[PDB]
């Protein structure tokens, strides 16, 4: 049985691995990025940070840009290509590019959309392509625990109640490790809702605990004490409650603005504030840095959490832009090993840590790590639990 | 060893029983309402609570309105008087606490005072200074009405807003009398403790606010709310609890505590805090618009309480819906089924406590929560209840 994964990002690569670790399945990764295809076929993970990166070193797997080769004789196709939101613009052109290829080569491949889409998208795209063999099943994995989250999903959501739905459902149950998983079958608009609203809840919770931290900072109260006290209510819980410079990453900022596009022309809403509180928190962090009046500022890591490959839409890049807007006279210096060029966004990169720590008045880091501990004293961070 | 509990309410009564079960404590409830004092003295729980009734069943406490009698030789006083947010003047009302501290200061200024009533952030620090008493400790209450004593015996955690040995005495006093084994207890300064309470309630209001906005969206687009909410809640970071949509969040405390924190969020262009309050009012007006779209001629209100277990409807969201209905379309004839109401009318609305006549009289029934009785009439019943948690 042949499975095509379209897109070698975090979602596609984790799903490719999930389906390939059992000898019965032939898995093919399809992309337009020949760098990604060339990496895979050299048994290197293009996504530099993979928890279970033991998979590549110790189940076979094949990548190609060849539409013909991939979809030829394929039973399922998983669409894991980018979807963005740009303004109100719902960018799904990668999905329509794949579906157009799929409808050309062969149309009866059972298509699973994993990329996050607008509510009502899947029902619309089936009508407009004249294809009923398309099922939306959202993806809930975290970057940098992608394959773990794929083997042990929180739950499986199948946006189809027909027999095509149960078909897609059994395909995932028979390949995940997690057992007695919650699996919910529902119509497609409901599944798309589950995804946008789930991410919007998580954004809201981060926004909540950062408003707590902001409040504590303005009145010079102990944040850890307050958050620990709040979180001991089991209805609130001791997790996912560590203040930061703000929520970011690839999806939460996009998906919250998505849902807010649906929530226009009502006077206010949690959905609007979930977006707006994040920008206020980032500007407040910036104001706090300015008040320390540094002359040379070191940005420690462009990533947000320390188990992260990338800084795509990292909050700390937003902090850089706010610093540049409110006081371009503050010289900024980045310590970020992942960047090989020595200017990122016109800011000097200094990947000698000793030179970086000595050069700067003040270091801002979203999260502490042991490498920062030596110079703890010049470090500004909202990190409370050191997660 | 002698503990005075001030306020015979949900918090006071629960704490008073919490301490009197232990027969080495002498426990006195002190109140201004002679009706509630009478009831207590007649071994009569003036409220309803499963474990509270069982305690009164099993076997103790005494009540009075004489402050000299209560406070004489008291080691501890627990203040459980009402704190209100009053919309006029945008302020939280703490007079009751100050009236009680004045009595304490004049009769026995050295009683160890424990404030359980919810107060503004910074209150206890300022009130210790204003009365010149450092023997005052804030310790928030987290009980839910109708599980008040279970939550007292088995509290999620203890928060003591004083890091000195007096606070250690207060925390240790609660450890002794609770039955929850190996409970989380946090010592912290008083502002942080006041912050914990207001923010914890604000989070809960936020969560109800969130799942109602989900329900609102789903209704606007004819989607299945139960599907959507179950799929959301299956994420263990979100959780399968405290997520049942409704006409809006209500009760004594959530509506006042969120508005108080919002006041203490001075001049912020937007915030979760402000939205948490505003979304509740939008949800309520949306519920009302939905009811009116059904163009009922005679509308039945099933219960004024928020939930079956409750036996009170102070700040019940049902009543806000009633008031919006009266404002948006005064032509609909409203009828209330509420056995807790003994008078012929409430808010000038006919009360019909014969369930037979009520169900036949009306074209459509609104109920915040389904119960046993309504399944028989389910087809003219409008509710946002998704899980029938009753
Ligand atoms: N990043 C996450 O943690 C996460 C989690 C859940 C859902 N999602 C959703 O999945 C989508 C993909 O996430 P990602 O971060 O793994 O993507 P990504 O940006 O890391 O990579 C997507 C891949 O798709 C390739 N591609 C682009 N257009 C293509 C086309 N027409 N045909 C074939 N391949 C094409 C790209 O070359 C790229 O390699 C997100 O946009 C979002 O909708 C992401
Ligand atoms: N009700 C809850 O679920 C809950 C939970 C946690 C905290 N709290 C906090 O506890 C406070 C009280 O809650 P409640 O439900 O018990 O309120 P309640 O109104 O039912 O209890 C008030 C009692 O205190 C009496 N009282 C008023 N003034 C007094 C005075 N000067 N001296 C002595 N007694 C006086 C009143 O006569 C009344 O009997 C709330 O305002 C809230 O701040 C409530
Ligand atoms: O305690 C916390 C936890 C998270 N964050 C920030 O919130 C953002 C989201 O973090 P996280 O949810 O841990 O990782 P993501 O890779 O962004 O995954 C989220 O976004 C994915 C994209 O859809 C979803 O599939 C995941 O379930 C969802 O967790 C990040 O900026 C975090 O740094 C905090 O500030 N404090
Ligand atoms: O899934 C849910 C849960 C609650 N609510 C509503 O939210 C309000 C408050 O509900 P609940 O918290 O269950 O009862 P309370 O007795 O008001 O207790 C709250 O208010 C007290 C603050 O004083 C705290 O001590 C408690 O921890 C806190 O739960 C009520 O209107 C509920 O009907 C919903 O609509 N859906």
């Amino acid at each position: 049985m042949k499975i095509v994964i379209v897109g070698i990002g975090y979602v596609g690569l984790a799903n490719a691995i999930l389906f390939s670790k059992n000898n019965e399945n032939e898995v093919v990764l399809l992309d337009i990025d020949e760098n990604k295809i060339q990496s895979i076929n050299n048994h290197k993970s293009p996504i530099k940070d993979k928890l279970i990166e033991k998979f590549f070193v110790q189940s076979k797997l094949h990548a190609t840009s060849n539409i013909k080769e991939a979809y030829f004789n394929a039973d399922f196709a998983v669409i894991a290509t980018p979807t963005d939101y740009d303004e109100n613009f719902f960018d799904t052109r990668s999905i329509e590019n794949v579906l157009k290829d799929i409808k050309n080569i062969n149309s009866k491949i059972n298509v699973i959309i994993k990329s996050t889409v607008p509510i009502g998208y899947t029902k619309t795209i089936k009508q407009k392509f004249n294809m009923s063999n398309i099922v939306f099943s959202p993806e809930f994995l975290r970057e940098g625990s992608a394959l773990y989250d794929s083997l042990y999903p929180s739950r499986i959501i199948i946006g189809d109640k027909s027999v095509l739905g149960k078909t897609i459902g059994d395909l995932f149950l028979k390949n995940i490790e997690k057992k007695n998983v919650d699996i919910f079958y529902m119509d497609s608009d409901e599944a798309e809702s589950v995804k946008l609203f789930s991410n919007t809840y998580l954004a809201m919770r981060v926004g909540f605990f950062n408003e707590v931290d902001s409040y504590a900072r303005k009145h010079n109260l102990n944040s850890a004490d307050i958050i620990k006290g709040i979180s001991a209510d089991d209805r609130i819980g001791k997790y996912y409650n560590n203040p930061s410079f703000g929520y970011g990453g690839y999806c939460l900022p996009k998906d919250t603005k998505q849902l807010l596009a649906n929530f226009y022309n009502i006077p206010n809403s949690l959905i609007k504030a979930i977006v707006e509180t994040n920008e206020i928190r980032k500007k407040f962090i910036t104001q706090l840095i300015l008040e320390k009046k540094p002359n040379i500022l070191g940005i420690y890591r462009l990533i947000m959490k320390q188990n992260s490959d990338n800084f795509r839409n990292s909050v700390i890049i937003d902090i850089i832009k706010y610093l540049q807007e409110y006081n371009s006279n503050i010289e900024l210096i980045i310590y970020e090993p992942l960047v090989k060029e020595k200017k990122f966004l016109n800011i000097k990169v200094e990947n000698d840590f000793n030179v970086f720590g000595a050069k700067v008045d003040l270091i801002i880091a979203n999260r502490f790590d042991d490498k920062l501990k030596e110079i703890k004293d010049k470090v500004f961070s909202a990190d409370v639990f050191y997660t």
